[PDB]
């Protein structure tokens, strides 16, 4: 063969068979041991080494589900495994969490827990209480409850390095602004410091394999990254001028969940496409005539591969770095959806259009609409399924039109996915039309303060359908709904970064791991 694999490759396929063979194992043993293939199943997923041992995880999650009035005798191991069998779309109940909830809204630990003990417990219930659905109180008890707790806990040192590392990175980033490749970079360094964690049993093999395929793949994504700025230079974005260098930052978050080789059609289009997107939304919002937002629409409309040669060079580049990337995607799209879906993209873009076009009319016009009418024209608005469709057609699971409609609009799937991304933006302290000010014209009298809080709270309870309808069990391939999910985390991420992303650069992209 041309290439060889690397030493690091074959370091961590060693690894990976004999980590299997650790999974295998805890299954032969006869007796109930439940908790013990859970534990090993969260650190694996936790460093986001899990996509090696799909079989593996199955087996032990069936097995723990199988016996789960066994494994849930603690909180720790109710909260560990509620979060874990929900997450994987088992149907587990967050009551299992009231079978630990005394007084004062406070939650039990076994007694004979050491402090570092009762505090991990605890960790677990913070994390459990963040995958929470509609009408689930004992959730943001729990939530409230850990919250507290753990603030108090730092608040006193008296705790190790590592141990109050996990705190801190537990609290910062939550779950929904949060990527499994940013929790496995941290847990790297929350094991790897943590010398009686490292040396029991294969934690340390399982740690070096989590450190080998993130050195591994970064380096395959770094690889893929030239490429993007290939791209940028030649499509000649890089005098567009009224554009941003954030092709990179888009980049990186795909690579934060999207890691596979094959699947660089994913990486690549994900950080064009919504690069694109951004930019064409600079040009219907702040730079461009309103003829040419209709020369734009009528060119898309037709599919048009350029732009009258007399618009300003800075839209008519735009334009056709537009319609070649959208073009590429497709084709990488026929490939595994073995169909033509140009046609479908074409309606996608072109519903965003409209959605973008409208609330140019609007600011226009002087009319403020109604914060109902803002947030349904808000979805195709917000750019969430143009960023979202072609790159996760390319992957390899077939979305048929049939069930593309669960996935994509008009589904409630994405109907929440949307909604993520606009009421968050509507709410950072980072405009006639937003979420503010359309509340205000709701309400008359209403604070600037008092929209936000509503905005924020109607936020919380969308993530929550969202997270519910995101885990509820369809026809629809998983792999396409975490890459859609992923998305609008990546989102989240992003606005939390922005109010640093390059660290998240850096680490997702440039800086290897110490092994």
């Amino acid at each position: 063969q041309p290439y060889d694999d690397s030493h690091c490759m074959e370091r961590a396929e060693r690894l990976i068979g004999e980590i299997k063979d650790m999974f295998n194992e805890s299954g032969k043993f006869c007796g109930e041991n439940a908790f013990e293939r859970l534990v090993m199943v969260d650190k694996v997923q936790r460093l986001a080494i899990d996509r090696h041992f799909q079989n593996e995880i199955a087996q032990a999650l069936d097995y723990v589900y199988r016996y789960w009035s066994d494994c849930s005798r603690d909180l720790n191991s109710a909260a560990l495994g509620l979060r874990i069998l929900r997450l994987n779309r088992y149907p587990v109940s967050s009551d299992v969490l009231r079978h630990f909830k005394g007084n004062d809204g406070q939650f039990l630990c076994p007694s004979a827990q050491s402090e570092e003990e009762k505090i991990g417990s605890i960790l677990n219930l913070y994390r459990a209480s963040l995958i929470a659905f509609p009408e689930e109180n004992i959730m943001d008890e729990a939530k409230a409850f850990a919250t507290t707790y753990l603030n108090q806990v730092l608040q006193n040192n008296n705790i190790s390095s590592h141990l109050s590392k996990e705190i801190k990175y537990n609290l910062e980033y939550g779950w929904h602004t949060n990527l499994p490749r940013v929790e496995a970079r941290n847990y790297m360094d929350i094991y790897g410091e943590n010398r009686s964690w490292t040396e029991m049993g294969g934690n340390m093999q399982i740690l070096n394999l989590a450190k080998l395929d993130f050195n591994i793949m970064q380096s395959v994504h770094r690889l893929e990254l030239e490429s993007i700025l290939k791209w940028w230079k030649d499509s000649n974005l890089d005098k567009v001028d009224f554009a941003r260098h954030r092709h990179v930052e888009y980049f990186a978050l795909a690579c934060a969940y999207c890691i596979d080789a094959k699947y660089y059609a994913y990486r690549r289009d994900f950080a064009k496409l919504c690069a694109l997107a951004t930019i064409v939304d600079d040009i219907y919002d702040t730079y461009g005539t309103i003829e040419e937002i209709k020369l734009f629409n009528e060119a898309v409309k037709m599919w048009d591969s350029s732009l009258p040669n007399s618009l300003p060079e800075n839209i008519k580049i735009a334009y056709k770095a537009f319609h070649m990337a959208v073009n590429e995607s497709a084709e990488a799209a026929k490939k595994t959806q073995g169909r033509d879906i140009l046609p479908y993209a074409r309606k996608v873009w072109e519903h965003y259009l409209i959605g973008l076009t409208k609330e140019a009319e609007w600011l226009a016009n002087g009319y403020i609409p109604s914060l109902e009418e803002y947030l349904e024209n808000g979805a195709p608005s917000s750019g969430y399924r143009v960023t979202m469709l072609q790159p996760t057609l390319t992957l390899d699971a077939l979305l048929p039109d049939n069930i593309l409609l669960e996935m994509d609009y008009p589904s409630r799937f994405n109907e929440l996915l949307c909604l993520s991304l606009r009421l968050k933006g509507d709410t950072r302290t980072f405009e006639l039309v937003s979420g503010i000010s359309c509340y205000i014209k709701d309400h008359p009298g209403s604070s600037e303060e008092e929209a936000l809080d509503y905005l924020k709270d109607l936020l919380q309870k969308r993530l929550k359908e969202l997270d519910q309808e995101y885990l509820k069990p369809n026809n629809v391939p998983a792999i396409s709904k975490d890459h859609a999910y992923n998305i609008a985390r990546s989102y989240q991420l992003l606005y939390k970064e922005r109010d640093d992303i390059k660290d998240l650069v850096t680490q997702i992209l440039l800086e290897p791991i110490p092994l």
